[PDB]
């Protein structure tokens, strides 16, 4: 009935995307979903893992220890990456690989690094959306370097979450809502309107078909504003 | 058009569930989805992690090195659990926690161990379905021991996968189909017909809404046969 | 004076060996020493470690968390293999390497995986005895593939334990006796009647020469029944 | 003779300090030494390690994978912190502990997290200088919370490097100079003008006493501008 | 027929035992079996692990990287202890625990550290023999401190190896012989003449009963000279 | 005013250097700074890391668990090297690399291993000083083997500490003084009189310029006696 941020159940948080955020990566973006801020960089490396087939792209995720309300243990010192981290990491990699025609990438490898400097819900969705813009900038770099084999960009990709808060589907969850909601959904989509990733979990009352479809439709709606924001950013 | 096992697109593999499979655990089940065979045990431990609120249940997943066509590196010797393992593990724990009213469990902790002795697709879905039966047997043990605080069983839980093979939604994927399919879906549901977990990924052509709903409906259909098989098993 | 299982001090537990237990490995056996049940697989891999000399065989050991009376911590999640595991592992590898003329194996590597699904004493001895049968089946596979350089099978190998229970040497210890006994002995032998491995430890009263020789003679006696069981199994 | 940035041998890079940079920590600062940008947060935690004596402060250091010209392996995934990291970490902790009268801190623990978002030389020196400002802000937070036992701030602390470039002592090294110089020096000082930390290494020609003293004097000179910048920042 | 060191098949290497070797431990011994030199220390710590029953003793083993002909990787930097190390470690602990009546030890814990400064065969046997002397010295320390509950020394313990070199049982193997021999035996015994540990492995021709007994008798013979050397050392 | 050992504020502890200490390494030295005793070995290995440029030298540091007053946890079993260890290790490597003209070393790699058998302050300084002598012996070995490309020895290198004890600069700190002193300094120098390494830390009152220079001058003075001791040792 009333979202903490006073936002409308179908309203995205204020979103900002800053390209060329840090100077070393071939692509670097500061993406902001409200108070969730993540630095997304793409590093172009010559060669490929165990292939011979097309190029490759892999991704990692990290969080600064006090990017969260309560300090979270630095994984570097704990000597291990938790399940959440790997989960988010794998999601990012799949999502961005889906936006590419790896064959046209050449025998190069792209390293996507998404690091959360401030968390407030939806870091994975902000990561995906922001990393895609960094990816485009990177491909332009490799193109100018004549390291590509055509334009490997199959299509743009954005992501967003939805959750049942106070019994109502709400779009783009902040930290408070995410903690409260027992049913949520993270979705990754393309321009065409296809789903590349759909993940929904119910901790309390299991969500029924109608709910899922409603959450899916809400996600699809906000998704369009994201593709818009990305194009805007890419237009300088 | 033609499933390798000659199975019908809406037909489950032959399924078997053997209770009291190994003698130490309070609940032990050998669950078989065709050639996928997994040993699911539940270990009842007194006490709880960092609580004071209700009981607790946590789960782990493992695979014998040659449970797979090509030997997979033993995690114990690699000194680390891969992303797949943690992913499957977390899924199992959430799924089985959703079947319980933790408050009625008492201040006890349940350890779910799902180990694959032979893999051929759907180990996570077989795990969930089989572990639930082991769970019931375990609760009976604790009940007789007067360690419970009521009947913590909220509802049965089963799981199953679906994938687009040769362009058609097929139910309960074996290894061949899983490798071939670029779009799949794993689903966890309750008796009532609610969804507790829905995960779909598209590697190639992104799946559109209609596809998803069709896969979801197929999953829901086979799901009923599973709840049936579990009740049968539990009836000795 | 009275063995818990009411077995005679010179009587082996009921033993069963099932070949082709799981379908992927070139050799797979379910070996059962009473309630001790272990899955032993042999995986044939092309190539060799750091050699140029003959083939190679190496072995690993694992236990399902509730294969034991009290749940034992999964090594994969503990991120380390305990001393017991490595000890048993090394023993298995040496034992099975001793049964082979590595030169005739070719430039192939055999991976022996012994995983305990249910423990009740003597898992290492059951492992050795069962893995040998899996080994034979595997060599037949490689032979048909024309990957061998003759018949690398030098001789069969079996293993068994003995322990001083209630002051009397008893053959093939179950869990209860093993815990009670302060003096035990694990032995690995060949058809010819030679010793390839003899390990005895005394926690309480140190065992004197006569005791050792008596335990050794008991071990040697039961050993013959094992070689018999293996040949039977191999005869379909 | 000519510094890459065209800076004068005794001129600091443009320096900026932004307080309240991220919203969760009791103290958060974005410190910038030219292109070197580091996020420094201080997290106030109740209690103390193994004490009974005074409070405590400990520090960690991290670098985003593409904060450097060439992507540096994420320590979280490498499962270990390199020597450089620990070295810098220990330095930070000592430096900031020296600025405090731990007894007046109370039985609280301060966690200093310095994460490099963009590196270009002097990250450790920027870290120290920036973290001190975050520290002040944090102490104000704890004061208002009535968790202190007086004002634990003994004195401000800043740091800076010096190196022999093209045969001349230069102040505050950027990445290029640092790589070129074979002799450098990192120094940590207080307002009073005391040294809390002096570290100099010579890879090529060993530096003689006169050189050291000259580098020390240069460091001391720029140091004053830093204390000035910190006070300015703290004045809103 | 001819031992490299020209030693007689039943002759021990020159043995030396130096007590109070290093000044911190309650017991410290430099034990030398020919060119094999090991520093054995015993550290007395108040309290016990997970007990309430008696005291405790545990042991560790280490080797300097160039204590061996070819540099062996430092385990500290490899981040793991190999199988050999754990094996030897466990052996040492069992052996020295067998020499004690833990109940009379008090609620104290003894840490045995055996570090090889120079290896040339038989480090484990030299370790055991030397650590026992360090143990005695330590117990005297605790006695004077009135931390004991009687005299926990049940009996002295020494160890030695035997191996088939050039077809002949030889006592106390140096590095050359150990590498050459395919059949060896490590034995741990007490004053009374009992066996606490017997381990024999055959890499080539399996050793028959007569061989084993012959090796055992040789081991038992040299063993007496060791108990003699220990008493001598303990007599200042 | 009064050093525990009754030593004069400008007097080194009794120092001894024994070459050819252990028989396997190309260079092996037992270096003793009073009660601080460290075994320093140099291992000559053919080849080089990731080079093509000159040779290479790298170093490791270790401490026996009871080389210290209170037993320190063995890093091998803790599965990690602490900050102190890496710090000391890096220092050693830099120091000894500075004594060499790597180009003349050939395409060989030198492994320096410094292991403390007994600690009482200044292990790092004793390590450096002793390892240099082991280094010389090693180069002679490689020379005779005709594996060098000239004489890679640029100059001798020694190290020593200084600390403010009871308000007075004292040379070569033992354990007691090191613990007491809040301001100390470790220095590494060459024959010529150059500084290759200068590290000073102040825990309490920050040290002022005059203090530093005084500590530096004291260090430089004792340094000369060390170069003398090394030459003496090298003269048989």
């Amino acid at each position: 009935m009333n979202r903490p941020s006073g936002r409308a159940a179908d309203q995205l948080r204020p979103i900002r995307i800053t390209r060329h955020y840090t100077k070393h990566a071939e692509g670097s973006v500061l993406v902001e979903f409200g108070d969730t801020k993540v630095i997304c960089t793409v590093s172009a490396e010559s060669g490929v893992p165990r292939f011979l087939k097309q190029g490759w792209l892999t991704a990692e995720y990290g969080m600064l220890p006090r990017s969260t309300g309560e300090r979270n243990q630095r994984e570097a010192s704990r000597g291990k990456q938790g399940g959440r981290t790997l989960e988010i990491q794998r999601l990012i990699g799949r999502s961005l690989r889906a936006a590419l025609d790896l064959s046209k990438l050449g025998e190069n490898t792209l390293y996507i690094d998404c690091d959360v400097i401030q968390a407030d819900g939806g870091t994975r969705t902000a990561s995906i959306t922001g990393a895609t813009v960094a990816l485009i900038d990177a491909l332009a770099v490799l193109k100018k370097r004549g390291a590509l084999k055509g334009n490997p960009l199959k299509q743009m990709v954005a992501a967003v979450s939805v959750g049942i808060y106070q019994g109502v589907p709400v779009l783009d969850l902040d930290y408070l809502e995410d903690s409260a909601a027992e049913t949520d959904l993270n979705v990754v989509m393309t321009d065409a309107g296809g789903f590349i990733e759909v993940q929904g979990t119910a901790e309390g009352a299991p969500f029924r078909p109608a709910e899922l479809n409603a959450m899916l439709e809400l996600a699809q709606q906000g998704m369009q504003e994201l593709f818009e924001l990305q194009r805007a950013a890419l237009a300088e």
